[PDB]
């Protein structure tokens, strides 16, 4: 059976490989909308949009077609050596012209990972070139998500990401986690929490000496690490204190890009002026690998003189820029622009925020927290304690089987499950949504007993 | 004009960014067979298959076809949490049952720079697993190209990776490029050569400490470096020291992987039993970004076990097992089968480098080397001293350039000029190849005038 080769064949991704060996795979055979299919006939709603990176969902003939007509002209080539290519070429001018702050260039990679990866090694390059070979370290926050390589799992603050693999490496510094409901002081406010993180920051450049500082990274609101939306008046803060030791601030959008939280940018959203943005997931709707690194002015000039000095820039990926990755991801773009998909998203989220709100007494319901069309219910084992029932993850693991169950893929992050559908969710789909969900919910209640 | 865009909002890999801003792209438009065509409609030869990489040619309909198929049926999915999907099993199937050396299982990426980052990672925690802490470093080789993250750019030996970037890592060891042409000593045979270089190995193991190497990473012939096929033994005697301190041997098999040096795999070729292989480029003709990692039983037994007891393996990207990427690959690797284009490359090889080795007594013709249809041509100002026509590169640089005038796209390594074409080459095509390569060597001579 294809369930057999699967066990005989592969390792998996964020699987127990022992526990695979046992139970085999979930096959997913085909998609349509914002629908996946098992090779049994069961339909899901993909509640996560896969990774939470399928915006037009899984059968938009538009994407497919500018594959087709791309492939029959030049299935590969590369930009190494002065090489270009169109579709290169017409990404990065709608990316930089769609930016939300003036950015002067792009660097594309396959992956979020490569992409965080390559803004480490151009900020350690940038630094060099301007003769502050001190100027190296990255301050992160726990539980943000940059990503699975040797450097972006040290940015990454999951110690499931670290735990077993040596990790971070040294210069790979992490502050606070933003999450008002674990992190504030009994009663503080939202804008006193923002305070003392802006504080822990500064603190933290101070103690490591700020001519070491070379940068922070931040994903607008957290994805992979719970839904976490930052305190009113974090970014303003964090910003003012990133810009008083000539830090550079990164906007990590690999989720928030794209009409996720409300608006074209997660920057947007929340008032952020990044030096540098990582792109990845619905620039493409993960209809191909493809991420890209925007750059300001400054960094881009250091990096030009330095490429001159050193004789070329002696970096890329055979991938990058791939002509059918990037002319998929261009016509993606173009259709988020026709079909007006930003502001959908916001209205559709609004229809899924107060359909979970409904749940906001529900005895395990610890938070119900969201902005734009992402969201997350945390469940806890006691509301008071805010504890968990028996460890942390076990009623996520629970809720996420169930909603499987109710026909819902979605994903839990400890004890939260998650909510990032398809841009093209539907205001009843929501509905089906937050049913299943409800479902799931009554289920775990009657089973916690 | 496309030029202008190119030159206001793309950062280009491997380009000198100022240059690029006084000289702007050659861009490429399409490509057929074995060909592109500029935005002008002059054709190339893709003499180098893009990068190592475009196996079935510029215009594969099966290929495109599979693609299209995957898109209609299930356009992107993950492989997370026990998900999966048919073309990465079928893939992963068809890697396992194809390899050299008993594997057990795939593991899926999206670039050879990803997968030798993800080996960096599987090692550390397998080691971790064993309970063997201390069983860290990594050993690769000077002018070695592993790819280019932070800890795959630490693998790679080539200075142009590392200056400027502060690389590479602590625990990223290099011993001695297997180059007998350039590390020899005066009158040093092959055998002897094979020798030095195991001992080199042995002592760096023994002054690092053996109990705290974990894996040597090798290319089976060097690619980026310059198409260095290694010593006769050297393989034999480096995995004999390997297997004498519980070292992994990991196959980077990025370039060399189906078909490229006369057998499916540089592994059978260099006669390599290796632990990992890392493949990619060729795995999917390049049409879709994909890389795999095969891990043998004991590799994967120690990864499975600390799995187990962490709750899962925390490590994955988005793209792993990507379904269009793997269903085009499957497709790939059936034309390789079908067309028996591994038997058809090794006799192209023959001719291509019969072709070469008329130039074999050029005053500027330091080395022929490659085997199967890989080969470089290193050039160089004086056959005896072997030094360079003033800055080592300038002869690569202009053959390069005088290649491109004749209508074929070759890439210069320093000055070896390489030819890596499609599988699909003809007879016909490999003799235009050598004879483009003639004319740019016939313009090289005439320019740099040897005289004597
Ligand atoms: C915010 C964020 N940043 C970076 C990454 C790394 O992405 P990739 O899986 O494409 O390597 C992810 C992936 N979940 C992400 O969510
Ligand atoms: C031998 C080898 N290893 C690893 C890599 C890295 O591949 P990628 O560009 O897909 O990251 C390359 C790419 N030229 C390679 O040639």
């Amino acid at each position: 059976s294809l369930a057999e080769k699967d066990i005989q064949y592969q390792l998996h991704p964020y699987t127990n490989a022992r526990l695979h060996q046992e139970l085999g795979p979930l096959i997913i055979e085909r998609g349509q909308g914002i629908y996946v299919y098992d090779d049994q006939g069961k339909g899901y709603i993909e509640a996560m949009a896969g990774l939470m990176s399928v915006a037009l969902g899984f059968s938009n003939q538009r994407l497919i077609k500018a594959a087709e007509q791309q492939f029959n002209t030049l299935p590969f080539y590369h930009l190494l050596n002065h090489k270009s290519h169109r579709p290169s070429i017409e990404l990065a001018e709608k990316l930089i012209e769609m930016a939300p702050v003036p950015m002067s260039k792009v660097f594309f990679t396959n992956s979020g990972s490569e992409a965080n990866d390559t803004v480490v090694k151009f900020v350690w390059y940038l630094n060099n070139a301007l003769g502050k070979p001190a100027k190296k370290k990255f301050i992160s926050r726990v539980n943000g998500y940059h990503g699975v390589t040797v450097a972006s799992a040290s940015l990454t603050g999951l110690p499931g990401n670290q735990r077993g693999f040596d990790l971070p490496l040294p210069g790979f510094l992490h502050v606070g986690c933003p999450h008002h409901y674990r992190f504030a002081l009994a009663g503080e406010s939202e804008e006193h929490f923002a305070d003392r993180l802006a504080v822990e920051l500064e603190q933290k450049i101070l103690a490591e000496g700020p001519e070491t500082i070379a940068a922070f990274i931040g994903e607008p609101l957290m994805g992979a690490g719970g839904v976490i939306v930052p305190p009113r008046t974090y970014w303003e803060k964090i910003q003012k204190v990133c810009r008083k030791y000539d830090i550079l601030v990164i906007a990590d959008e690999v989720i928030c890009g794209f009409g996720r939280t409300g608006q074209m940018f997660g920057s947007q959203t929340f008032g952020i002026q990044p030096d540098i943005m990582v792109l990845s997931k619905q620039l493409s709707s993960s209809y191909q690998p493809i991420a890209a690194i925007l750059i300001n002015a400054p960094v881009f000039e250091g990096i030009a003189d330095q490429s001159q000095a050193l004789g070329a820039l002696g970096h890329g990926f055979t991938g990058s820029g791939h002509p059918v990755a990037t002319a998929v991801a261009l016509e993606n773009l173009k259709i988020i622009e026709e079909e007006s998909l930003v502001e959908h998203a916001a209205q559709m989220g609004q229809l899924l925020r107060s359909g979970l709100q409904h749940f906001i007494d529900h005895p395990l319901v610890g938070e119900i927290r969201g902005c734009g069309l992402i969201a997350a219910v945390e469940l806890v084992g006691d509301r008071v304690s805010k504890a968990p029932y028996q460890a942390l993850g076990t009623l996520g693991r629970y809720m996420a089987g169930r909603a499987q169950e109710h026909g819902m893929i979605t994903l839990a992050m400890g004890d939260a499950v998650a909510f990032c559908p398809p841009l093209i969710v539907n205001e009843q789909e929501v509905g089906m949504i937050v049913e299943r969900f409800a479902r799931a919910l009554d289920d775990t209640t009657q089973w916690v007993g």
